[PDB]
């Protein structure tokens, strides 16, 4: 059983040298890869491993000299397979590039730092092995900034990280496996300290196959409850104890510099919002029933985390020395009628205050639970609302006081224990753990206002210029007569909106964050959502947020936003306080990657000038997509590239659901990402990036127009580009399939225009190719070097200067080293028309040229030439990637085309192609993570 | 009842129905599901007080000092109007509180309890056309 040695022998030539010293990736993947393989054989035969193994050793060889012969070795094997072999091949892949994730991951959490690794300027910033932690960033505010230590405690007293949790765009992964990795982790690391005994390593060893063929040996599209549940589960996993370790090691990087105090425990420096069954952008299936259950399955999952909590607290609470109050509060407490806690103790005495006061929280969370689940499953209850905690006052009242007395007595210390970090975790969690973003497009609030004043016999609000609708709602925000009644035709659509705004009234508002208007193009939009909320009972509206997606939205957003905050009511409503959304992936899908970047940072600069006109502060939400759209290091670098007082200490960001796990998987890769996304607010609030030279403006500008003109001429103009898309790419497949939670095209008929941003994204990242993310760079710079012969210099400056234009050079260095021509030209070679054949390669060539540009403006000879860490870790995952590349090829080959037939070949073991497909879709989704 | 009523004159035993069922019948189409029926009587001063403090609310003027052609001319463009009229944010002294919350009393009960709404020191259609109204608009 001699396999070992040889893919041994291939892992090493994959990943020659190494990245450091503790560099024992190599040493991981070639466990986890042993241990799987032997699974494999003892499963599904002697047969199926060599088959698999063979495939993965040819797999190497390509990602190592990218030889095309390899590639078509791969196919004549995956062709012949019947869909049983097809389907065990395809798990079987998925399964070992999951490995090389883990161990991937275990890598990064423990890799040693180097201290002697820093430059000493911005780019240290954009690798997780030489960023700033937390007291790096202390003495580079007090040292080079000259900034007091009482100004940077302050600035992180009224700072806040506002993470928002977004659906997965394909598989979002099931708690379950997130458990079953977590094991798989735990054991690579422990089997690797180097003081283990005999015994325990055997027992380990024995732990990590039972747990890879636990994961290996599991098999509706998931309602949005199950989804959202799916999507909560690391707040189990990690962030419910990561964050008060996090805000405690905060304490101690202030006490490093003079500071005595904590950060208050009430200070939100942590929020979570979450749009798991809050967004209906094109997505019917989300329903006002979906709302209300998921925001009441978060009050659910919350109280059972504080209530399990909360015991060992009233262990810990043991004291007799008590304040006055508290005393008062603990004989009061006593008259009453014990059922939780009589494994503990038959019932709480009077010389145990704090135990009594706790006793009587854990009762009333007991009573909140069961209340949130009576509602879920029925729609009433008979639980008194005042038996349970309805806001967070309610909530922190108690615990404050015990927090107080402990002080007063001279425990302190006490009180700084198990209780801080309770108050710490009722501060960013809530009563919800998240608040739920509600999303929708403006033309259905335009279909709900049109009804209501065609019902009215005023006219039809659609045909009313942009003006004549301000006037009329402005009219009636400022009125005192109800605008409707249960007397108005309603369609489905707007019986849709306006049912969930009933619902959205029939809730606590802790549940509930911002409204978000899709389309947002003009101030009526974002009135029409204040009026709509007011008139259905909504007592505490929700802010608006308006989502400006397309270019010239973007160029006319500041207008509109300056005109809204003109406008008394809503400055009145918004009390100094506006948050506006950007869609990085919206706008790239619009204009290209190159112009939606330049132009986001030209209109966030203008939006905080107006911001600061009017005395509001500003929060800019990053969507989807972008150059703030990435995993680890170069995130802390993406938030310091941003324009100077576009943060102002409020910073909101969207964690996409493929990155989500290489965030907060693990306890280590958890505390680090919290602690960029502090660090870099607090820094960037007080060391904002260089402003950009005249020149570098003028020439993202010109560069600016040449790229959305190529974008738009490849994309838009080209009459056969559309069926070339259909057919180089699984888009169809990808829509058809059961695998989108919502549908992909908006409209059903409509073109590109009408698709949306994440399959426009995914169908081109699965072939390898990527083409949304590049495409326009590359005329762009040939045209600035031709124009005139030192423009060369000027990006070479700008790229080592400017951090803005570093970050977004960058992710397209990143995303081409996930690109491979090759593979992309044998989904050309299978399936596109020979009319359409040479198409292809005139983009590819467009490609190999970009690729080159970029390579000239980074200074670099190859691809990641700065980070060889990164490098390592995608060279090791393109090994698997390429294998269910070249199986989703050929699946798609003979799904569309039964007229091909094949020379199968027999049954291999286990002692329709649809699947198969979902299976590469899934795989290289995973294994590619984020592009743009 | 009626269906046992017909199915025993079907079987040639109508005297058995007119017996204890009959009375039966004409026991329930008398005295219904309440035996009698409420009438509710209200001073329309109160309803004159009610409309006032909406028409003040809504920045139109004193219904009160209107005429009673102008009176009739709004409550008339209101009962054929689509718009409600008033909501929670309505200043509501006792008394107007007290016309209002009976309304809703009687929104909030079945039909068969009811009879007709009496108007004390009733002089002018306006005062009809005010309790249909305020009926209306307490849905
Ligand atoms: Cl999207």
């Amino acid at each position: 059983l001699e396999k070992m040695a040889s893919i041994d022998v291939h892992l090493r030539q994959l990943v020659p040298g190494k990245v450091s010293e503790d560099d024992k990736l190599v040493e991981y993947d070639a466990l986890l890869l042993d241990r799987f393989l032997d699974i494999l054989q003892d499963l599904h035969g002697e047969d199926l491993r060599e088959t698999v193994q063979e495939l993965y050793e040819h797999s190497a060889e390509y990602e190592g000299k990218h030889e095309p012969k390899k590639l078509e070795e791969l196919g004549s094997v995956l062709t012949s397979l019947d869909p049983g072999d097809s389907i065990v091949i395809a798990k079987a892949f998925s399964h070992m590039l999951n490995l090389a994730n883990l161990a991937e991951e275990v890598q990064i959490a423990y890799r040693r730092r180097i201290k002697k690794l820093k430059k000493g300027d911005f780019v240290d910033e954009s690798s997780a092995t030489t960023e700033s932690d937390l007291e790096e960033t202390f003495k580079k505010l007090v040292g080079d900034l000259n900034k007091s230590p009482e100004e940077i405690f302050d600035a992180l007293k009224n700072q806040t990280v506002d993470l928002v949790l977004t659906a997965h765009p394909t598989q979002s992964v099931r708690r379950s496996l997130l458990q079953k990795h977590g094991r798989i982790r735990d054991c690579l690391a422990q089997l690797y300290a180097k003081d283990i005994t005999p015994d325990d390593k055997q027992e380990l060893d024995e732990a990590l196959q039972r747990e890879i063929q636990a994961a290996f040996r599991t098999d509706t599209p998931p309602t949005p409850q199950d989804e959202m549940r799916a999507g909560m589960s690391y707040f189990h996993e990690t962030i419910w104890k990561g964050v008060p370790k996090f805000l405690r090691r905060v304490d101690t990087a202030l006490k490093n510099i003079g500071i005595e105090e904590r950060v208050p425990y009430n200070a939100p420096l942590i929020q979570f919002s979450s749009w798991m069954g809050g967004d209906r952008d094109g997505n019917p299936r989300v329903t006002p029933e979906v709302t209300r259950d998921v925001c009441l399955l978060a009050r659910m999952m919350a109280a059972t985390m504080y209530f399990n909590q909360i015991e060992d607290l009233m262990f810990e609470m043991s004291m007799w020395r008590c304040n006055d109050e508290l005393r008062a509060r603990a004989d009061e407490v006593h008259a009453n009628s014990a059922k939780h806690y009589i494994e503990f103790w038959k019932s709480i005495p009077t010389t145990e205050p704090y135990r009594v006061i706790l006793g009587d929280v854990r009762d009333k969370l007991y009573h909140t639970r069961e209340r949130a689940h009576q509602l879920l499953s029925n729609g009433h209850s008979d639980v008194p609302v005042e038996a349970t905690f309805i806001n967070l006052e309610q909530f922190l009242e108690p615990l404050e006081l015990c927090y107080r007395s402990l002080c007063s007595c001279g425990d302190r210390p006490i009180a700084d224990g198990s209780l801080l970090d309770f108050l710490r975790q009722v501060s960013t969690f809530g009563l919800s753990l998240v608040r739920l973003d509600i999303r929708q497009e403006s033309d259905r609030h335009t279909d709900v206002l049109d009804a209501i004043t065609t019902h009215l016999d005023i006219g039809s609000y659609r045909e009313w210029s942009e003006e004549r609708r301000q006037e009329w709602l402005l009219s009636e925000l400022s009125g005192k007569r109800p605008l409707f009644g249960s007397d108005l035709p309603k369609t489905e659509e707007i019986a849709d909106v306006l049912d969930t705004f009933h619902v959205i009234a029939e809730l606590p508002a802790d549940s509930f964050g911002a409204y978000i208007i899709s389309m947002a193009t003009a101030p009526s939009d974002v009135l029409a959502v204040e009026l709509l909320q007011r008139e259905c009972r909504v007592k505490q509206p929700l802010r608006v947020v308006p989502l400006f997606e397309k270019l010239a939205d973007l160029e006319a957003a500041p207008a509109a936003v300056a005109r809204l905050f003109s406008v008394d009511w809503y400055k009145n409503r918004i009390n100094g306080k506006q948050e506006v959304m950007i869609g990085y992936s919206d706008s790239g899908k619009d204009a290209g990657r190159l112009s939606a970047a330049w132009q986001l940072y030209k209109a966030q600069e203008e939006l905080v000038k107006v911001a600061k006109e009017y005395g509001v502060k500003l929060t800019m939400f990053h969507g989807r997509g972008g150059t703030v759209g990435r995993g680890g290091g170069p995130t802390h670098l993406v938030i310091l590239s941003q324009p100077p007082d576009t943060i102002n200490g409020s910073l909101r960001v969207t964690v996409q659901g493929e990155v989500i796990e290489q965030s907060f998987g693990e306890e280590h890769l958890c505390f680090r990402t919290l602690q960029r996304f502090t660090a870099a607010t607090l820094e960037h609030g007080m060391r904002p990036p260089i402003s950009p030279k005249p020149e570098w403006r003028a020439l993202l500008d010109e560069m600016a127009v040449v790229a959305t003109e190529e974008y738009r001429s490849v994309v838009f103009q080209e009459p056969r580009f559309v069926e070339y898309f259909r057919l180089a790419t699984p888009e169809l497949e990808y829509g058809r399939m059961n695998i989108g939670s919502r549908p992909s095209k908006r409209k059903p008929s409509g073109g590109i225009e009408s698709l949306r941003a994440i399959p426009w994204i995914f169908a081109w990242t699965q072939t390898r190719f990527h083409l949304p993310v590049w495409l326009g760079f590359g005329s762009a710079i040939r045209h600035v070097i031709e124009k005139d012969v030192r423009n060369l210099h000027m990006l070479q400056d700008m790229y080592q200067h400017w951090p803005f234009f570093r970050v977004t050079i960058d992710l397209i260095e990143m995303v081409f080293a996930k690109g491979d021509p090759g593979i992309a030209a044998l989904y050309d070679k299978l399936l596109v028309s020979e009319e359409l054949w040479p198409f292809g390669e005139k983009l590819r060539a467009n490609f190999e040229e970009t690729k080159k540009l970029i390579l000239q403006t980074a200074g670099h000879k190859d691809l990641l030439e700065g980070d060889p860490y990164l490098k390592q870790r995608l060279r090791l995952r393109d090994s698997y990637i390429t294998t269910l590349n070249v199986c989703q090829a050929y699946t798609l080959k003979r799904i569309r085309d039964p007229s091909y037939h094949v020379t199968l070949r027999p049954h291999i073991s286990k002692e329709g192609l649809e699947d198969t497909l979902i299976l590469t879709m899934k795989g290289i989704a995973a294994g590619l993570q984020n592009t743009g």
